[PDB]
Formats: C-alpha cells, sequence, structure tokens
C-alpha cells in the first residue's frame, strides 16, 4: 500500500503529506510528536469508544424487547419510564449548577442571531458563509419572495422600479421598528449628517436625531456628508449606504443605496451530515478547506476584511467582517480508512477529527506568512459541534478526548470548546446532566429535529406504527423536546455564556414563509437558529429586531414547560388513522425523499443541495431527512402498514421523477429504468429494507459503502 506507519497505525499519504505540508507548519508543534499523541490517542479511546457504541445497542435490545414482550395497547407511562430508569436510560438529574466555561467570544456569549451551517468541502459556500457576516437586505429582498411578484412587481431580466421601490419602503419600515426616530418616519427622510456625535436626520420640515441616540455607532466618509451610517440594534449592527449617485441612490427620497444588516454572526462548517466523505481524499479536500478558513488565505472569491468605521465622538474603530466559525466534527458512530491499524481496522473518525481540525484550528487563533492573515477567535477557543451523542457518557467522552487532544496539541485545556447537538432521545431525556458533562467546554446546546425524529422513529420501532413524516413536527413529544431544550439551557445559565439553538429552515425559495413563520424561533428564547444561505440569514436577522432574545430568556428562567412524560410520548398513529390513498401518498413522498437525496450523494459525492420534493418545492436538507424517511417506512413496513411490493414499486415509480427532476445537469445519470444496475436505487433500497437493522437508524454504514462502491466501478 501507499500507507505511512507510525505505532499501529498506517495513514494513508495523501493525509500524512497534507498534515505535514500544510497543516502543521507554522504551529510550532513537533511533527514527529504529533503523530506519536495521535497514535497514543487512538489507542487509549478506542476501546472506550467502542463500548459506547456497544452500549447503545445494548439499550436498545431492552427497548425492543420491552416492547414486543407486551399486548397492552396503550402504553403504560408509569411503568415505561420506571423500565427506562431501571435500564440505565433514563438517568438521575443532578442538582442545579451553572456552566462555567469561559474564554469565549462575544458573538457566541452575548449576540443573538442567525447562524448558517455549510458543507466544508464546497470552498465557494464556505468562503460565502464566512462573508455572510454582512449581507444587502435591498439584494435579499428584491431578490425573493418576501416582496410579492404581484402583477406589478415582477422580477425581469432588467431592473424593475415598481419592485425596487417595495424594497426601498419595507428597508423603510424595518427601520422606523427597529430603530425609531424620536418623530417622523424614515420614509421622509431627506439627508443624513453627523452633528457633535449625533445622529442628524433630515424630514422635509424640521430636523430629528433617533429615538435613543444610543442605538447610533458611527459613520463612514465626512460628517457633513455621511457615506454610510452605522447604527445598532439588540446587539446587531444596521448601515445604511449614502449614494445618490447610484442606480437605486438616485430613484431615492434621501440618496439611499442600500442596507446592509449584519447577518450570519456565526456559522458552523460541516464535516458532517451535510457533506460526502467516505475516504482519505475526501477528508483531505475537507480539512484543506478548514485549513484555508483558519490561515484566511482560501480562495475559490477571497475572505472579506474587517470593517472600518468613525465613531460618533471622531475615533475611528473597526467591526469583523467575518462569521465567527465553528466547525461539527463527525460524531462517535463511524470509522474512516484514513487511517486504518495493522489488522487493517479502520480508525475512529470522530477521534480523527478532533486531532486534525483541532490542529487546523491552531492557524485561527494568529495572523503571520506562514499561518496567514485572519484571526477567527480573539479570545483563544476552538469550537467544535459535536453531533449525535446519547447521553451523558458520551458527552463526557467528547471531553476527554478533546483534553486529550489539546494536550497533543500544546494547547491549554479548555480551549476546545463543544456545540452540543440536542438531537437524540437519550440526550433530550439527560439533556441537564449532558450539559453537566461538559459545563467547562460548552458553548451551545441545539435542536437537531430532523435527526431527533428519526432517533424518536428507531428507539420506539416496535411499540406500533408511527404518525406520517409531516405529522411528526407538531406532535407532543417534539413540542416538548424544543421547550425543554430551552429550559435546560437557560437553567444552566446559558443567558450571556452560551447559544441555545434551533434548527434549520429548509426551503430556500420559501423566503416569505420563513419570515412570517421562523420568528417563532427566537420567540421561543432561541438566542439562534440554522439558516441554509447568506440570503437566508439576512432575512432571518430582520427576526431578531423585532424579537429581543435576552429579554425573552430572562423571562422563562426558572420555568420548567416539559415534563418527562410529555418527552416520552411516543408518536404512535391512532388505529385506522390512514385512507389507502394516504398510505401510497405517504409511501411515495419517503421514497422520493430518499432517492432525491441519496442520488446526488451516492453518484456525485454532493451531501448538500438544492433538492425538488415530491412537489418540486427547493428543500436543502441534509443526510438526516434520509434517517428519518428510511425510519419510517422500515416502521410501516415493520407492522404491516405496507407490504414490500408496494416499497419496490413506489421506488420505481418515484426513481424516473427524481431522474427528470435532475434534468438540467450534466453529470446526472440516470437510474431508470435499470434499476438493478443503478447503485444509488440499491443503496435507496438497502436503507430501507435494512432500515430496522441500522444502529439507531444511521443512514453512514449503508451510504458509505455505496459511495465508495460508486468510486470503486468509476475507477475503471
Ligand atoms: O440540520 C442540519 O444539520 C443541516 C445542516 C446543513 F449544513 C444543511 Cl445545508 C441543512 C441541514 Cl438540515
Ligand atoms: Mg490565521
Ligand atoms: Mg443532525
Ligand atoms: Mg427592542
Amino acid at each position: 500500500t501507499d500507507r505511512v506507519s507510525v505505532g499501529n497505525l498506517r495513514i494513508a499519504r495523501v493525509l500524512y503529506d497534507f498534515v505535514n505540508n500544510e497543516a502543521l507548519p507554522g504551529t510550532d508543534i513537533d511533527p514527529d510528536s504529533f503523530w506519536a499523541g495521535v497514535d497514543k490517542v487512538v489507542a487509549d479511546l478506542t476501546p472506550q469508544n467502542q463500548a459506547l457504541l456497544n452500549a447503545r445497542d445494548e439499550l436498545q435490545a431492552q427497548i425492543d424487547k420491552w416492547h414486543r414482550r407486551r399486548v397492552i395497547e396503550p402504553i403504560d407511562m408509569d411503568a415505561y419510564r420506571q423500565f427506562l430508569t431501571e435500564i440505565g436510560y433514563l438517568l438521575p438529574e443532578p442538582d442545579d449548577f451553572t456552566i462555567t466555561t469561559s474564554g469565549v467570544d462575544a458573538e457566541i456569549t452575548t449576540t443573538a442571531g442567525p447562524q448558517l451551517v455549510v458543507p466544508v468541502l464546497n470552498a465557494r459556500f464556505a468562503l460565502n458563509a464566512a462573508n455572510a457576516r454582512w449581507g444587502s437586505l435591498y439584494d435579499a429582498l428584491y431578490g425573493t419572495d418576501v416582496i410579492p411578484e404581484t402583477d406589478g412587481a415582477e422580477k425581469g431580466p432588467t431592473y424593475n422600479k415598481v419592485r425596487g421601490d417595495k424594497v426601498i419602503a419595507y428597508a423603510r419600515k424595518f427601520l422606523d421598528d427597529s430603530v425609531p426616530l424620536s418623530s417622523g418616519s424614515f420614509g421622509d427622510a431627506t439627508g443624513f449628517t453627523v452633528q457633535d456625535g449625533q445622529l442628524v436626520v433630515a424630514l422635509p420640515d424640521k430636523s430629528t436625531g433617533l429615538a435613543n441616540p444610543g442605538q447610533f455607532a458611527g459613520y463612514t466618509g465626512a460628517a457633513e456628508s455621511p457615506t454610510s451610517v452605522l447604527l445598532i440594534n439588540h446587539g446587531l449592527h444596521i448601515e445604511i449606504l449614502i449614494d445618490p449617485e447610484s442606480q437605486v441612490g438616485t430613484t431615492d427620497r434621501a440618496g439611499v443605496k442600500d442596507v446592509i444588516l449584519e447577518s450570519a454572526i456565526t456559522t458552523i462548517m460541516d464535516f458532517e451530515d451535510s457533506v460526502a466523505a467516505v475516504d482519505a481524499a475526501d477528508k483531505v479536500l475537507g480539512y484543506r478547506n478548514w485549513l484555508g478558513l483558519n490561515k484566511g488565505d482560501l480562495a475559490a472569491r477571497v475572505l472579506n476584511r474587517d470593517r472600518n468605521y468613525t465613531a460618533p465622538g471622531g475615533g475611528q474603530f473597526t467591526l469583523p467582517g467575518r462569521s465567527l466559525m465553528f466547525v461539527r466534527n463527525v460524531g462517535h458512530l463511524m470509522t474512516n480508512d484514513a487511517i486504518v491499524d495493522t489488522d487493517g481496522s479502520e480508525v475512529f473518525e470522530g477521534i480523527m477529527d478532533a486531532l486534525f481540525t483541532g490542529l487546523i484550528a491552531i492557524h485561527g487563533l494568529k495572523a503571520s506568512d506562514v499561518n496567514g492573515p485572519l484571526i477567527n477567535s480573539r479570545t483563544g477557543s476552538i469550537y467544535i459541534v459535536k453531533p449525535k451523542m446519547h447521553g451523558p457518557a458520551e458527552v463526557a467522552f467528547t471531553c476527554e478526548l478533546f483534553s486529550r487532544v489539546e494536550d497533543v496539541l500544546g494547547l491549554p485545556q479548555n480551549t476546545m470548546k463543544i456545540g452540543i447537538m440536542d438531537e437524540e432521545r437519550r440526550t433530550t431525556v439527560n439533556l441537564k446532566a449532558c450539559i453537566k458533562a461538559a459545563a467547562d467546554r460548552v458553548v451551545f446546546i441545539n435542536t437537531g429535529f430532523l435527526d431527533r425524529t428519526g432517533d424518536e422513529i428507531h428507539t420506539s420501532m416496535e411499540a406500533g406504527p408511527m404518525v406520517r413524516k409531516g405529522t411528526m413536527k407538531s406532535q407532543p413529544w417534539i413540542l416538548a423536546y424544543e421547550d425543554h431544550n430551552v429550559d435546560a439551557g437557560l437553567a444552566a445559565g446559558f443567558s450571556g455564556r452560551a447559544q441555545v439553538g434551533k434548527g434549520m429552515w429548509t426551503m430556500t425559495e420559501l423566503m416569505a414563509d420563513m419570515v412570517e413563520t421562523k420568528i417563532a424561533q427566537p420567540r421561543a428564547g432561541a438566542s439562534t437558529a440554522w439558516v441554509p444561505s447568506p440570503t437566508a440569514a439576512t432575512l432571518h436577522a430582520l427576526h431578531y429586531h423585532q424579537v429581543d432574545v435576552a429579554a425573552v430568556q430572562q423571562g422563562l428562567a426558572g420555568k420548567r414547560r416539559a415534563t418527562i412524560e410529555q418527552l416520552l410520548t411516543i408518536p404512535l398513529a391512532k388505529e385506522l388513522a390512514w385512507a389507502p390513498d394516504e398510505i401510497r401518498e405517504e409511501v411515495d413522498n419517503n421514497c422520493q425523499s430518499i432517492l432525491g437525496y441519496v442520488v446526488r450523494w451516492v453518484d456525485q459525492g454532493v451531501g448538500a443541495s438544492k433538492v425538488p420534493d415530491i412537489h418540486d418545492v427547493a428543500l436543502m436538507e441534509d443526510r438526516a431527512t434520509l434517517r428519518i424517511s428510511s425510519q419510517l417506512l422500515a416502521n410501516w413496513l415493520r407492522h404491516g402498514v405496507i407490504t414490500s411490493a408496494d416499497v419496490r414499486a413506489s421506488l420505481e415509480r418515484m426513481a424516473p421523477l427524481v431522474d427528470r427532476q435532475n434534468a438540467g445537469d450534466v453529470a446526472y445519470r440516470p437510474m431508470a429504468p435499470n434499476f438493478d444496475d443503478s447503485i444509488a436505487f440499491l443503496a435507496a433500497q438497502e436503507l430501507i429494507l435494512s432500515g430496522a437493522q441500522q444502529p439507531n437508524g444511521y443512514t453512514e454504514p449503508i451510504l458509505h459503502r455505496r459511495r465508495r462502491e460508486f468510486k470503486a466501478r468509476a475507477a475503471e
């Protein structure tokens, strides 16, 4: 082979080289000592890693048997709850505590606003996301359906003044709602000046300042004739750009060219569910991008620099031009043959990710010629989101892993902070303890609701048929799950200390709907929530101007809005819930969902994209959509809702539709009609028919295998 031997490990040459030639230089870490650390950490932590996975299996078998061993139709909750306690699934709740995590940037502790997640393997998207800290409100309004395309404001191949004027009006209104004038409206402004460190806004008949002069943060250009005016509200910046000479400015009553919102305050560069990375070459491509981001020299076109302003008084000052970056590592389950041992066994991927993404992150703490010019964390922290954990022992293990990595890296202990995903049932019902296990490292918790639903289905697979996928988002268990997560964070002292986050808006083209409905998230006390794009970050930023999250959080303090019984309410369908046409509809829906995603993943190594659903609505989901759909169909198969012929026929009907939906794609290769020849189609089928047998319903073992199979076929 072409592997490098280091103790018990045999490292893929492409990885070894990348680390030696690209990652290590500038860190001052001894290369032979680094690799020695890797071998040691992998040797030391692998058994515990394996033990935790086996414990998941042990637990699930007992739940399976408990369900199968009874006939009693409605679930006896008292008995169910004491059973879960007995087997160590439901652990005792620790006493009240407050997190002690320190050295955390203000973007995480304090500022509430949109959080962007992007696939790290896409250099363009990662670059765009990093730059999405600031975004044009006008572009976001003009370019989406937030402004209706009425029989008067329809987007053409060129600028529509009717549409533009509506964009302007909408933004003027946002200004009045967010930074009110002491009298009158921004809609009647005729100019801006800075007089005696005070913002002066010219009306037709008077001048006025702001109701709160403190919202005035600064300006650019001459105070007599500002080029722009900087404002602030709920910790987020708003910039009014002034340019009468501009295409839009000339039509504007105050010469305003645009309104810029501070949008994506933080971004998560994702190595997990939004990417397809099944071997060393794929991991390296991701590691190299994360490196470029942390050095500040990634280009594909370049990262933005910080923003220069003049304080109201006259001093200069500067603001971050880039989103503060987290990285999301893979979780505890998978191995990757990037490194194998002597036996040829693959090394745990989560362990590797912590070592390599952690090493790379050192560059984001420095600014030089070898380290690149750009800084990520000014406070000295590295932010790692850790997905798919099941319970406090698994959280503890990640923290011990980070400690071991810190030692290998020569970093202070607790440099490596943890963003805890609450997306598995055993974490949900033990959340307070999971937080305690990371009490000196935790910088967020977040409800990963799609993975969570997949776990919900798989955990109770033997209980009975589940409700339909669309119904899941309004079931009692998930609404309690959402409220419980906020309760736990706040009680652990997250306000002012750590983010409380909610899930991804997936309908990329439904921006009107997003602006209308996603406001529920900060209203529920989430200091952040996920958006899929810079445009969506800008629009979701509107919500944080309308909702005072800090005040909302203050008011939820001390309240306990979900019981353990509510969390434990399994989403079983009532008897005779569905007509046969509705059953067929749900099957087709889920099969299309699986095919649509699996085809891009297996054939093109794409893990996130705009996939049209069965009704051609554009969704940008990640691998979790596969977990839910495959588990639901497996559940329906298992309890006799549908037959194996039903499933095959739906896959066979949905496949040509998926093909057609991908018609504008040069590299696309159709699944229909030779289904046994399509690795993609068979992967889809395998996810379903083997669904009930996958550990906690996880799709990676099958997906990875099938993607590796596709790459191997392609290589000849
Ligand atoms: O929920 C997630 O983990 C997620 C992450 C992503 F990066 C994207 Cl594009 C979509 C989702 Cl649904
Ligand atoms: Mg740097
Ligand atoms: Mg997830
Ligand atoms: Mg307010």
